[PDB]
């Protein structure tokens, strides 16, 4: 006769997802369902308001999105792929996105749902976490766009790579405006050369120094000129040190992870034009922030020499600490 | 329900979807064929046994519970068994199933797998009967003291007679202090464990045996109770000694070890036991214990 045993293991090509029901899911969608507890266990479904084609199914608290070439009762229609490439491309900082991790064959895709409908900041932190380390590892990963397209993406790394370029373009363009982006080296108003969006070279008065220097920074002979592209990259990581500072500071960090990564970009835009501890030295003004009364925290922001010494600029991250948008930035 | 999908699950209902695929990770309901009232539901390889009072599509109606003591019953070992655990809450059931439509063997093997003591050490362990009515168990050591009180009711009366269910510290024949059943004052419960644990034993210990091990596979369960008995009076070693007659039962050839048997000094040793043990050896049946 005839016994079947059936075990954990997932070890070949027939398409069986990794740890399933692993990890955490950040949703900012809660389902509601049943008061039983103990039926979490059993399949529930559920449409995503105020979308088509995007019926989830909850089991052990989790969401699994499905999809299904043959017509289906509770199966999505296949969706279509997005001619927004996983290698290069973006996605833009207002739209919401929802990250799923899974498999596909014949027709078939399963996906679990690991942020439901968030922020593209909001996801780059839950992605970064450890315990979702082993379903995002053994799995292929995928973003669910707004109108309902796919970005399938070859490995985790790839997809929070794309999610961090998504986010740091913002704080490039609000950048660009307020500081001015120079392709050549330029002196500045003290006389130290700089490139870029203020990017400080050298220390040293001699122009050959601060091409040297921009050289070692490129990696190439720049002859004193640099594309845009690489004027990105100098401001990426010019963005992570500021960041960097942010953490070792006992006043700013606080308010840093409290606020939406817009908010923490108007912040990041202060640390570039005073330094990390001018911008320290506000004080009162963010704890306002902190206690989201962005109305009140503008005005103490605007009684100040900052707002004095550059009120356009003043203007524009203060409106950005009202409205946690970039409505401040257009045109 | 703590390690809901973990360990493993032993079925000999084969469903009528593919095993092994993507598939799996949507949910199957099939209705157990034979059975009433019991619809289960497959997730990620594991079928998932649900009683609602309320009335549902996927769900199965309250399962009475049986009057079988979950202490000192017995289910008959000719009826397959499923082996479930899980939780209860308001007139609600979620069972993971362990074991579906098994024989006791099989489950009492399978509930052994370390793969699995973590689910069945934290959850609520039950048995759905062949008749649907259900056993609910404190604890799952008492399930598997019941399985292994199901399968030995035969090694038991068998042994119970040839070396006597004893109570009080009686004095074994080679100076050695036993107690129950051939077991080196309790009650007929407390001995019935010790037995069921000097029958694991002797298994475990045939089985590492060289010389037991193969010719032990090559017989059914009451030929089976006929070798564990002489291992019972004699020891390991002792019955491994018996290769002439040992080797007709890895043949299969039955008679020619019945008399090869006789011919050793342990007949002339203890005739009445030798000769009802040889006579199990050589029907495959009971029929010299039955009285």
């Amino acid at each position: 006769f005839q016994s079947m045993s059936d075990t954990m293991v997932v070890n070949g090509s027939g398409g069986v997802p990794a740890f399933l029901f692993s990890g955490s899911t950040l949703s900012s969608y809660r389902p509601n369902f049943e008061a039983n507890s103990i039926t979490i266990a059993l399949p529930h479904y559920v449409d995503l308001p105020g979308r088509s084609n995007f019926k989830l199914m909850y089991i052990m608290g989790f969401p699994i999105d499905t999809e299904m070439e043959k017509d289906s009762e509770y199966s999505n229609k296949i969706r279509q792929e997005s001619k927004i490439s996983k290698t290069e491309g973006t996605v833009s900082y207002e739209q919401k996105i929802t990250v799923e991790t899974g498999q596909e064959k014949d027709g078939v895709k399963v996906y679990r749902v690991m942020v439901l409908e968030g922020t593209i900041a909001e996801s780059i932190e839950h992605l970064d976490k450890k315990e979702n380390e082993d379903i995002l590892n053994n799995n292929r990963n995928r973003i669910v766009l707004a109108d309902n397209t796919v970005i399938n993406f070859d490995n985790i790394s790839q997809l929070k790579e794309f999610l961090r370029r998504s986010v740091n373009i913002v704080i490039f363009e609000m950048l660009r405006i307020d500081e001015r982006l120079r392709l050549k080296i330029y002196k500045d108003t003290e006389g130290y050369y700089t490139i870029g969006i203020g990017h400080l070279l050298t220390k040293s008065p001699s122009l050959n120094a601060a091409k040297s220097e921009l050289d070692k920074a490129i990696g190439r002979n720049t002859n004193g000129v640099i594309t845009k592209d690489e004027a990105e990259k100098l401001f990426n990581q010019d963005v992570d040190a500021a960041v960097r500072g942010i953490l070792r500071n006992a006043k700013l960090k606080p308010v840093y992870d409290s606020l939406d990564a817009v908010r923490r970009a108007a912040l990041i835009n202060m640390v570039f034009q005073m330094g990390e501890t001018g911008v320290a030295g506000f004080t009162n003004s963010l704890r306002m922030l902190q206690q989201k009364r962005w109305d009140e925290a503008a005005v103490n922001l605007a009684k100040s020499i900052w707002y004095n010494q550059t009120p356009n600029r003043a203007k524009r991250v203060i409106t950005t600490f009202r409205t946690g948008t970039w409505d401040a930035y257009k045109n």
